[PDB]
């Protein structure tokens, strides 16, 4: 029956963000004896590795994802913004990159591949980051991403571990994209219906980085694959504190709520939920906890600041053209309290 | 009647035999990326096209490369270590020294298990330790077809980076590792061979190209690359095309595993060998038996360096190599006719 290209149908049904598990990940790595040196400032555990050389603080990160929209050009641009996000999350400036392309020449074709690259290039141009090469491998399930090298000007870098009790938790982009992507995959939604989320996914976190630094944030991370709760916990766990988050204060797309209540969501949201339930204190309905756990693609920065900094926050945000939402505060008890 | 309750896990059985023929040959991707408006800057010394990207910052010459491969053996630890040596190879091929890296892991938590994944990582870490390269992080994604590799950043001491573009007619072609691994890997995949039949090949795939880099720099090589996916003819051709010259390769001087020859003659070789042979068909001048051309076109994994040196360096090639403890084979010479002559 039934009276363009569909990339999503080439991804294994009912996904997440294709990642392979939360915290337990960086925990495996911890059990190994890794060669490191005097230049290694931050190794495994944060949004990016930090390495000093010739007096310069470089940051390095890599991220690859499966299709999140059916338009190849937009997938390329969004994946690029996603990879660059971790540089911004460290307070760094992207400098150069390499592309990692997994695609099957007969399950698609050069034309589609060229559109993904074009989207990536245009976003790198906007981020003034130079693509220096890459690698392409035959893969039935298409994936695209980048390894990125950046610099932290004047040697200042923001990790996930300096947060203090009594600080405000600030978020710069809404959550709920994973739900929308599941909606597109099932053919219930089209790109036009989620133009606002697409715009947020395409947006570079460079303006949020500036805002973040301007407010002298103590800790910072970006919200991606492990959901808002999982990424908030990384700050908590690394700073040895807790967080109280108010569901009512969290920005999300109305459509994400309508779909999630109809049990339409990526299986990844459930896995993220299950991982944090070991430190979660909440009596909210599950549709709320699934929404808060939902994998986010190219999400905003999540950081901590002092109330006192709220003085010129909206002014700063304005001139910078970046939104922000106060979603909660850090607490002494090492738990995640969602009210 | 006595079934092993213990699990098996054949990494090689999880690798797919693509039914799609390679459209991208030696240098094509570079030509393709030219039909794009790419943002670049004054610090970009070498962009898309060589073994690594070259970028200048306050006088420091950095090189960047990335490579990920599917399993080439069944041992997880060996696979991780080989993949690591393979990724570092491109930094060495530029004359650089690897500094730090990030790991890219594609694995299925249910068609394998954390324990095997830990073994891949352990092999990678031990090889990076040997390379004095710091692993700084990475990304892990769920994938039915296991894949593993690294993006690496290195530095070219004294600002000398060697490209595929500076060779000239009359120079000698030097290779530092045997070819033929693609055929051996195919034999392992078909259950014809076992790891124990290819210990020598495994040792070579595990070896870092650092000593070869020292030999290459000591002889002031004019051009260099490493032999990987496009086979010996294909990678030799990359130097030729970028240096606008041709090459004469003497099969009798080319190093390869005896088992690789026996296998090709019985048609046990990867389809990639036919695809690599097809890529160079319009520039190939040869009347050798075809098993020879197939072997010379066979995709190599974590291969050696391939570089050009002026004829007068021979006087010190041998003493320098013994000192450095690295093998080398003089397999040919560059020529004026932009053709690939295989004798
Ligand atoms: N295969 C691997 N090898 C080494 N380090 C790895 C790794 N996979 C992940 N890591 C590290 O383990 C931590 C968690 O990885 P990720 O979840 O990818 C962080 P992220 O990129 O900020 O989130 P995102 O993947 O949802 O975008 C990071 O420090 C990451 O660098
Ligand atoms: N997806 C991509 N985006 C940008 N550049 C890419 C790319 N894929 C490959 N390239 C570049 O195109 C040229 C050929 O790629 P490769 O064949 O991967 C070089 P190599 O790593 O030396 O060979 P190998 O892959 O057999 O190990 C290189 O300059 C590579 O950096
Ligand atoms: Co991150
Ligand atoms: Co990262
Ligand atoms: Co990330
Ligand atoms: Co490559
Ligand atoms: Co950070
Ligand atoms: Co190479
Ligand atoms: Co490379
Ligand atoms: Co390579
Ligand atoms: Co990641
Ligand atoms: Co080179």
């Amino acid at each position: 029956g039934g009276i363009m290209v569909e990339l999503l149908k080439l991804v294994r049904s009912s996904g997440c963000a294709a990642k392979v598990g939360p915290g337990d990940l960086q925990e495996i790595l911890k059990g190994f004896n890794i060669y490191t040196d005097e230049s290694t400032l931050v190794s495994i555990g944060d949004d990016a590795g930090v390495y000093e050389h010739n007096g310069i603080i470089w940051v390095y990160t890599v991220d690859i994802i499966t299709p999140v929209v059916n338009d190849p050009y937009l997938w390329g641009a969004i994946s690029t913004a996603n990879a660059l996000s971790d540089v911004y999350a460290m307070g760094g400036i992207p400098v150069n990159a390499l592309a990692i392309s997994c695609f099957n020449n007969c399950e698609l074709d050069i034309e589609i591949f060229r559109e993904v690259i074009r989207g990536a290039l245009d976003k790198l141009r906007e981020a003034k980051t130079v693509l220096l090469g890459g690698h392409t491998i035959d893969d039935k399930e298409p994936k695209f991403g980048l390894s990125v090298a950046g610099i932290c000007p004047e040697g200042k870098y923001i990790t996930q571990s300096g947060a203090q009790v009594g600080q405000l938790l600030i978020l710069t982009k809404p959550i709920g994209t994973g739900i929308l992507i599941k909606g597109l995959k099932e053919g219930i939604l089209k790109e036009e219906d989620i133009n606002e989320a697409i715009e947020n996914m395409l947006a570079l976190n460079d303006k949020a980085r500036n805002l973040m630094l301007s407010l002298d944030a103590t800790a910072c991370t970006d919200v991606t694959g492990f959901g808002l709760l999982g990424h908030a916990w990384n700050i908590c766990k690394n700073s040895n504190i807790g967080a109280r988050i108010f569901f009512e204060k969290v920005p999300y797309y109305q459509l994400s709520e309508n779909l999630v209540k109809k049990k339409i969501y990526p299986k990844g949201a459930i896995e993220n939920l299950n991982f944090v339930k070991n430190y979660l204190k909440s009596n909210l309905d599950n549709w709320k906890l699934i929404l808060l756990s939902d994998p986010v693609t190219s999400g905003g920065l999540l950081f901590t600041i002092n109330k006192e900094k709220l003085e010129k926050i909206d002014e700063t945000a304005k001139e910078l053209e970046v939104n922000y939402w106060i979603i909660g505060e850090t607490i002494a008890e090492n738990v995640l309290e969602v009210l």
